[PDB]
């Protein structure tokens, strides 16, 4: 990133309507983590030229491309991990002292 973000940045979407939701899954190959958005008036994006779009489109002055980050190792909104139970398959939640465990599986430089 040529913009460094800090989770006190990330988290400033979060202040203000928008929300940041983390997917860990197991891969075939690797551990993998995904990091998901939401507009608070719109729809939704995961992708990077996504947001930037959004902004172009929209007006929003308290938080810019900046304040997000969709890197899984960024511990600011939600985090979930996939999982198997005797129900089914089920994105479980984890906690905040879960979150850096994960993020050290699909960590990567």
């Amino acid at each position: 990133r040529r913009r460094i973000a800090t989770p006190e940045e990330v988290r400033l979407p979060l202040q203000h309507g928008w929300r940041r939701e983390v997917r860990i899954k197991k891969g075939s190959h690797r551990w993998q983590g995904e990091t998901w958005y939401y507009g608070p008036c719109g729809k939704r994006m995961k992708q990077f030229p996504e947001v930037i779009k959004y902004l172009s489109r929209n007006v929003v002055h308290s938080v810019r491309r900046e304040h997000f980050s969709f890197s899984p190792r960024m511990p600011v909104g939600d985090f979930f991990e996939e999982r198997d139970t005797p129900e089914g398959l089920q994105w479980v939640q984890l906690s905040a002292e879960e979150i850096p465990s994960r993020i050290q599986a699909i960590t990567g430089s």
